[PDB]
């Protein structure tokens, strides 16, 4: 039982202490694509890259580089890519990333700008009659609803491919409350968000990975992932108690290093997973 294993460490105060054990054990593979000179400008962190065995190419014969890595839980049989928010020069890679993997939905977990500074490009349109072109992708964006709510956004926006004349609606999930510092307080309004998103069957295998980003698509975006995938395996298996978080988050992070930032993110995600197996152990 890890509703167990939270008590021992929150009563124990060791939280850091499990952390530390996580970043000593947690894999390491190269990054060499990353690390050329001509992808420098790609990088929207110099210490976050994509290992070169699990990073998304992009459909591209100059440079295929985008910084995301597809995240593939075969237990759980779901797929993540995991991506930083765009830079100014990436909004069309990212774009044509998401047009290429067949993706149905983007995961949005921070905001344009926190803490004074610009953590992500505005990369989608804000009014329906101002749609957006990326000329270096051949890709026109158009907002066609949005819905605000309190907690969160969701828009539907219209992707066409100019080169072949092809649409697609995308949706786009905007968590909008995550603090500037810390992690929220409940975990309630986070569950709720995930629920929407996989309502919408953006997490669904008829369709590519979802896109799913912060500003380096490591912390926030981890908790994203390490929740919804292990509330998926207490689902599917015969003993629910065998998921264990520190597990599921090592074999992750041979995916997409650094998942889950901060011992805070860590303990969150214990929290979202004990109150989200509350509904999955069946409140109908
Ligand atoms: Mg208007």
């Amino acid at each position: 039982e890890m509703e167990k294993e939270f008590e021992q460490i929150d009563k124990s105060g060791s939280w850091a202490a499990i952390y530390q054990d996580i970043r000593h054990e947690a894999s390491d593979f190269p990054c060499r694509v990353a690390k050329l000179p001509k992808n420098k400008n790609r990088n929207r962190y110099r210490d976050v890259s994509p290992f070169d065995h699990s990073r998304i190419k992009l459909h591209q014969e100059d440079n295929d580089y985008i910084n995301a890595s597809l995240i593939k839980m075969e237990e759980a049989q779901r797929s993540y890519i995991l991506t930083q928010g765009p830079l100014p020069n990436t909004c069309g890679h990212f774009w044509e990333m998401v047009w290429e993997q067949k993706s149905r939905g983007v995961v949005m977990l921070n905001r344009v700008m926190e803490k004074g500074s610009l953590k992500c490009a505005q990369y989608w349109p804000q009014k329906e009659e101002k749609e957006m072109i990326f000329e270096d992708t051949n890709l026109k964006l158009t907002l066609i609803s949005e819905d605000i709510k309190s907690y969160y956004t969701v828009r539907q926006l219209e992707l066409e491919n100019l080169t072949t004349q092809e649409t697609r609606e995308i949706l786009h999930f905007h968590y909008t409350t995550w603090p500037d510092f810390g992690v929220p307080e409940s975990p309630a309004s986070f569950l709720n968000f995930l629920f929407k998103v996989r309502e919408s069957g953006s997490l669904s295998p008829e369709h590519g990975p979802v896109v799913v980003h912060c500003s380096a698509g490591i912390g926030r975006s981890g908790t994203f992932c390490l929740a919804d995938t292990c509330l998926l395996l207490m689902d599917k298996r015969k003993d629910p108690s065998s998921v264990g978080i520190k597990k599921v988050l090592l074999e992750m992070r041979k995916f997409r290093m650094g998942l889950i930032q901060t011992a805070d993110q860590l303990r969150f995600s214990y929290l979202a997973v004990i109150e989200g197996a509350k509904f999955i152990m069946g409140d109908s």
